């Protein structure tokens, strides 16, 4: 069935990302490269919970080994990416083109992909999310040494 | 100029050099820029990894030396991830006019990143120009969300 192992995903959004979230969730449920989707929420546009909370929660699922990656939607995709990058060991991007989406994995080993619902169209979002799943980072690559410099910097800090 | 000029840092890896030179030239003529500090690299020969230049530029903001940084690499992703690891720094990759505006007005993001291999130079110049014309409102509702990120960052302490 699948040449590549399926990934476990978290999906998450703020009130501005609800509709693309549901369409993307349905689209990805049909994909054999996805073995599970955990919905962090929000579930409704009335829910005014701020983007940092949701982004940090979804990133914590990755940190705890409960999912492999997270797909995050807000107005622009910016706030959730900033917030997820604040979690030690988590690398997050907003990527709105096919080349960036490939490099987000192959160069940056980024576990979190963020979209701006108000900025890109749904079919492009679906296409990008689908392609994202087909790339797997090489830990022995030249790119991994650069990622290691980010991790080296993160070693400056401890949680108190 | 009706708005105060800003001090800028600019940075790139080897993949971002020609766009950095072009942007620097374009911005040096802009009355909204009071100074530009170029942290490098200055040649495609210089293989210094993107995290070092991004962290150096981000530290200039942290240390009150510049107001904002413009960073260029192949995709703009690696430098944004790197910059977001620096405490109190918020960085975006933003390749459209709506996202650039929201980066400032919603996210108070001091760092803007471009992918030389992903966007065209005229669009990059136009976006960097528009970026300077927005100023974050510290009294806004968006400031509460920004403070939420800042509060998370206080869980970590720099030991090294």
């Amino acid at each position: 069935a699948t040449p590549l192992p399926p990934l476990r995903l978290a999906i998450a959004c703020d009130d501005a990302g609800v509709s693309y979230k549901e369409a993307l969730k349905a689209h990805l449920s049909d994909n054999p490269l996805v073995s599970s989707i955990t919905d962090v929420g929000v579930t409704s546009t009335t829910d005014k919970t701020a983007y940092p909370h949701v982004a940090i929660q979804a990133a914590q699922l990755i940190k705890d080994g409960k999912v492999d990656r997270a797909l995050m939607i807000c107005g622009t995709g910016l706030g959730v990416a900033i917030s997820a990058n604040k979690v030690p060991g988590i690398r997050a991007v907003t990527a709105h083109d096919t080349f960036s989406v490939e490099r987000a994995i192959l160069s940056n080993d980024a576990q979190v992909l963020c979209f701006g619902q108000r900025v890109i169209g749904i079919e492009l979002a679906k296409r990008l999310a689908g392609e994202w799943l087909t790339y797997r980072f090489d830990q022995k690559s030249a790119s991994a040494q650069k990622v290691q410099a980010i991790s080296d910097y993160e070693k400056k800090f401890v949680e108190v």
